[PDB]
DNA sequence: CCCCC
């Protein structure tokens, strides 16, 4: 008995409605997979596979109510969750998933065993996915230009292409890279033509995910971030005029993490999955409120030095010290990029670029040599290193340049460290941080009186 | 079989129901799309269509439950989403949509190719939509009173009309614009006479969106400018009696991008698209925290100079160097306004300006000469140069006027570029600007020396 | 489960404490990059809230919550570089 | 329930 029992189960026969690990039903329709709390997908998905079922089924599922009794079936039949988006070289389309390591592309019941539950929102075209095309050259003149493909560019320009293609593998990355560059240098315009290339894996938020707090109640600047495969975050302010909040350094470690907890509202779905290449443009350098060593493992920077100028203005940019070189501005660009005219013609590109460097393992690797908030702690770090045993054969050579032994631990007076430490950073120049580092490195053998464990590493080196 | 089903089907063969990629779902009633997303208007649109369906399926819509059982097949049937509001160049209202290009109004079917979701929210009406009118007449009085067409303001009055005709067009404007003068000289007129002419398109919001932040919670003062043509800030609170918070750099980069983050109150959209003129009304030339080669991009300026005064100020208005000209004051020109008689004589005024300053692509230039606050810069720009390789080959001459030469630079000494700036510009006038040019631009080889790498004109050009 | 330094040198129960409710029947507690005390002007962990700690029932609950009397079967492990100082 | 507070 009960046919709406035996729909249903037949229904549930074909792996077409999923049951995921965080609570959402995932529905396989029109050659893919889809979640969404606010639309009814399981009746959608029983109206569209009525044509599937025999003769005396199909016109039992025109009615909304019997649709809803097969759904209310299916819901209570679903008992088992399941693991999605579990592929990091598969990239999802409209009808379709493409293979990033083989170049295939896959339709239907081919595409359907990797639970991708995400889209780019189009179709994947193979006629415009080539390689030799009018506006192929004309978009790798456009990356030319941008990016110049000269011998004291040659780092950044990869750094530059490594960012780009990481949007298309669907892992966790380790750093957040930072577009940093004068006005008018090609930023945006490398974000609009990702956004063109990459579709609806692309989003873009607030820069409250870098100067707020994550946990708050409900965040859909957060919650809009779950699967995506790149996060744009844009407009920095200059921290030097005070009146900015600085970055969070709990933020900026908490964003790298394979799951990021935040929710919309109405909703009680917490936690996301963190497939994020997060990009922030700037014309000024980050300010972080606390800096530490690891931090200091999750900073990239790549820099744009190439102006685009009206006419009038080309004399004055040829003498800024900001930029390289000086380019004529083209004023149909904008609408070309925004009419989608080289989507694939990018995709094609970043698909040669994710080859070219994904060599077995593809990792980005942290800049910190061009951040200035960090220069103090690079440069200290690599001077001022903890006690040592194997150097207590020294004592003498200690007392002699000023050391003295406690418990078979170095000490420096205090006013020794400040006539060291202003030779190689002036008073005048670095005062709150010589005597920021001077408090911080330093244990208290008293209320007043104290000492540093941390000798010279140039102190140890005399003999 | 299914009657009901059949009706459905028949409604979504005529596609007047569409589902957008924000979540709506847009009908088409009464010659617009429409949405309402606290009710939708599906049921409203089976009701209006069942007179193009068979006579024994007009019967069967007058019960407001098939009504809902029509709606809920046609929810399970609506799969794929659409894109609206592409078209920049087509003008929306409520009965069908004007080409703006060539000029001809479309109604019915031709109107439904455009999915404009925004209109005006009034009828156009052809007999209104003329040249030749007593209305115009008056309408080219008040215009040549508030912006005369002299030669002095020839300049001004063409900035004017660009600015007013650019919020017809549904694009990205990539310029913030100030309506700059005293008291009575036909800002707020202006204003008016604009929300007459486009009406729903245009919207007023407060200064928050200028000096504070706009990704923090729910913000409907920035969420409700969602696809408006025309946004309008007013009476900037003149910041040189401290005590009033500066225009934010970010946000004036921010406002400028093609999609703007914010969210209003109980929802989850955090993204805004950017079709909006910026303009704000202000006695006070405006104050910005910090001010760099992005924000002198992004900023113009109209200035009124026309007193409209009373009979008795005249003479004190006549003796005002912020006039150029004083006329009479009408007191029945608000009420006139305020009833819509210029609604359409504008809006053709609007068009022909639009026709005129359409050059190929219309783009919006900054006038950065018009804000006292630049002045510094964009005379440091001038009156320094960056060293290059070609200032190598000057060492020799260049030592006369005391530059030195290290790491195969031109460079100065601190102190004697400072005494070289002082020679041009005076303390009191900008002694904290040099002080932060000095700051932003030092080279310090040592952290006690400081120098700058850059070369007055007057040495350079001296042989 | 690991929490960041909000536990220690903020108000454990405070309004909402997702940090202090996530230790409601987890085995380990993980804390990372302690702020060193040798800085002046940083907030400073609290014998009381190690006290609370070692009580039978830790003060915590979830957002949108009254059920505060979650069970505690936690030994918390706090990772540091530096000595701790207690008023 | 969010927002508000
Ligand atoms: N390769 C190119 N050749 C010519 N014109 C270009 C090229 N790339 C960009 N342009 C144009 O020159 C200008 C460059 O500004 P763009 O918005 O790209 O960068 P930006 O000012 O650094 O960005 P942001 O919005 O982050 O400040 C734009 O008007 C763009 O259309
Ligand atoms: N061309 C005109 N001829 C006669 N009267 C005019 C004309 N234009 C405007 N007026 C009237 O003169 C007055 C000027 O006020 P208006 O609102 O235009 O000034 P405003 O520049 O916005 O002033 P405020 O800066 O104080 O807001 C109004 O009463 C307006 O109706
Ligand atoms: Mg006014």
């Amino acid at each position: 008995g009960n046919k709406l029992f035996n729909i249903a189960q037949r229904i549930l026969d074909t792996n077409s409605v999923l049951l995921t690990e965080r609570g959402d039903h995932i529905v396989w329709i029109n050659n893919s997979w889809k979640f969404n709390s606010e639309e009814p997908l399981i009746t959608k998905l029983i109206l569209s596979i009525r044509h599937q079922l025999p003769k005396e089924y199909s016109s039992e599922l025109l009615c909304p109510r019997k649709r809803k009794t097969v759904e209310a079936n299916i819901r209570d039949m679903l008992v088992d969750s399941v693991e999605t988006d579990t592929y990091p070289d598969k990239l999802p389309f409209k009808n379709g998933v493409l293979d990033l390591v083989d170049g295939m592309f896959y339709s239907g019941d081919d595409a359907k065993k990797y639970t991708c539950t995400v889209s780019t929102g189009f179709k994947f075209d193979d006629t415009k996915f080539v390689e030799d095309s009018p506006e192929m050259e004309e978009l790798m003149n456009i990356i030319n230009d941008i990016q110049p493909l000269t011998d004291e560019n040659k780092k950044n320009r990869e750094l530059y292409e490594k960012t780009l293609s990481s949007c298309l593998c669907g892992a966790t990355k380790g750093c957040l890279t930072f577009f940093f560059g004068e006005t008018a240098t090609g930023k945006s315009t490398t974000k609009r033509l990702l956004k063109s290339a990459i579709g609806d894996l692309f989003v873009e938020t607030g820069q409250t995910i870098l100067t707020d707090v994550l946990d708050k109640g409900p965040n859909p600047f957060i919650a809009n971030m779950h699967l995506k495969r790149s996060v744009f975050c844009s407009e920095l302010p200059d921290f030097a005029c005070s009146g900015s909040k600085k970055i969070r350094s709990d933020n900026i470690k908490k964003l790298t993490e394979p799951c990021v907890i935040g929710r919309p509202c109405f909703s009680n779905k917490i936690n996301n999955r963190n497939h994020a290449t997060i990009i922030i443009d700037t014309n000024y350098k980050p300010v972080f409120d606390r800096i530490d060593n690891a931090l200091m493992r999750r900073i990239a920077v790549v820099r744009f030095r190439t102006h685009f100028s009206q006419p009038s203005g080309r004399e004055a940019a040829e003498n800024n010290d900001a930029y390289d070189k000086v380019k004529l501005l083209d004023e149909g660009l904008d609408g070309k990029i925004q009419n989608n005219r080289y989507r694939f013609a990018f995709l094609y590109l970043l698909v040669k670029w994710y080859k070219k460097y994904h060599i077995p393992i593809m990792k980005l690797y942290p800049t910190p040599e061009e951040i200035p908030d960090f220069a103090f702690y690079l440069k200290i770090g690599t001077l001022l290193v903890s006690s040592s045993v194997k150097h207590i054969p020294l004592m003498t050579d200690l007392s002699k340049k000023g050391y003295i032994l406690y418990d078979n631990v170095v000490t420096l007076p205090l006013t020794t460290f400040q006539q060291k430490i202003s030779k190689y950073f002036n008073s005048r120049l670095f005062g709150h941080d010589i005597e920021s580092f001077i408090n911080r490195h330093k244990k208290f053998a008293n209320v007043s009186d104290e000492y540093l464990q941390y000798i010279f590493i140039e102190d140890i080196s005399s003999p």
